[PDB]
């Protein structure tokens, strides 16, 4: 089966889900008014996620997995961008 | 191994976790005072789960997949009802 | 390919991610100056994770499974314990 991972902020909510299918990563997206496809497409066979706020501004950080390679993936208001996570040392 | 997926919330804290066993996933609550088995039941071979409050009331969205479908159920108060998530468009 | 499951919480923010590597169960750590291995190491092919604040202190419930064999694991500041958490009954 694909694989899920999903966070949520705020009292509206907005939700993202993020599901790995056939070694790709893509993003679901409810901000209250329906569901879209988010920009976010990476490779992995597993992701997990987590997210914060700073004030109102959210912060997502994807984690996708592929055999043993880990890669994290960073929202800050600016696109996706690589994150300094590694997995050992 | 079967699979998990947990959220929590507040202070006590109420802790609830989802596990995907043989096609089929259940909840284990615990609210502070011993663990329990919960109302929820439905297919999925994966299961992840995020839920947010709107002042004391919890609300909490699990999506539950089997092949390439992608389920989600939502409480809200009044027992589990299906969700409007769907994977693409 | 390896599992994940990521928890945070603050501002700054602290980041714990949960990696299951060929039964094995590690943990690494984010707390604004770099990552580091943390002091978690237990059994296991699937994990996932939850956390809560009481004021600044946090607690952190990670769940373990192996086969149908989900066992819970308790940060509340003084090490990793074990929890009571089962999956019936
Ligand atoms: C890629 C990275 O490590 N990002 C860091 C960020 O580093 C920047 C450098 O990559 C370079 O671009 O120069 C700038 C300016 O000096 C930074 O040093 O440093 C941030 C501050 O310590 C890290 O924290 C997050 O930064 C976000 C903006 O990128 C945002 O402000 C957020 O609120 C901050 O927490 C950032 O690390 C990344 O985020 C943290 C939480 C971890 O996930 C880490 O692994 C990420 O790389
Ligand atoms: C099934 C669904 O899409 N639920 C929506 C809800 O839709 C209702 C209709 O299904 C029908 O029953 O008529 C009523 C009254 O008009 C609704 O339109 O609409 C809610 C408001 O936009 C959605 O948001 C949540 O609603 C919950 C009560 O059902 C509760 O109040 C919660 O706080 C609200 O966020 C609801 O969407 C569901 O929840 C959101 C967060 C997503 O998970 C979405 O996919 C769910 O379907
Ligand atoms: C192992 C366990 O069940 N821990 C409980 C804790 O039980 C203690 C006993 O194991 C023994 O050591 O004697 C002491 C003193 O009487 C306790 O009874 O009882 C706590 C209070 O109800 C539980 O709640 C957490 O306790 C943490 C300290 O251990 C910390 O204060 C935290 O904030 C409390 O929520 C504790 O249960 C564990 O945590 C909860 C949230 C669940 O995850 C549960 O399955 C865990 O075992
Ligand atoms: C902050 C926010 O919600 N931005 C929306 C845009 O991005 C979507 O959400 C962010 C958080 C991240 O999940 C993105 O990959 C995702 O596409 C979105 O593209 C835009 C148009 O629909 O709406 C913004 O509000
Ligand atoms: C809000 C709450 O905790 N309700 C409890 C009942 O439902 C349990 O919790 C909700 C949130 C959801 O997880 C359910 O599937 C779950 O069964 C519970 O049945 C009742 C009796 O034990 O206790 C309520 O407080
Ligand atoms: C509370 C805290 O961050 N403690 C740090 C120590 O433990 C690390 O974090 C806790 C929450 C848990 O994740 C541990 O398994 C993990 O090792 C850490 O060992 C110490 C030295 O680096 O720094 C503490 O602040």
């Amino acid at each position: 089966s694909v694989q899920t991972a999903a966070t949520s902020w705020g009292t509206v909510p907005s939700i993202r889900v993020y599901t790995a299918n056939n070694g790709k990563i893509t993003e679901r997206c409810w901000d209250g008014k329906g569901w879209y496809t988010g920009a976010f497409n990476e490779p992995g066979d597993n992701v997990s996620v987590t997210s914060w706020l700073v004030g109102s501004a959210i912060h997502i950080r994807v984690y996708a997995s592929t055999g043993t390679t880990t890669t994290e993936w960073c929202w800050d208001g600016n696109g996706w961008t690589k994150g300094a996570y590694t997995a050992t040392n």
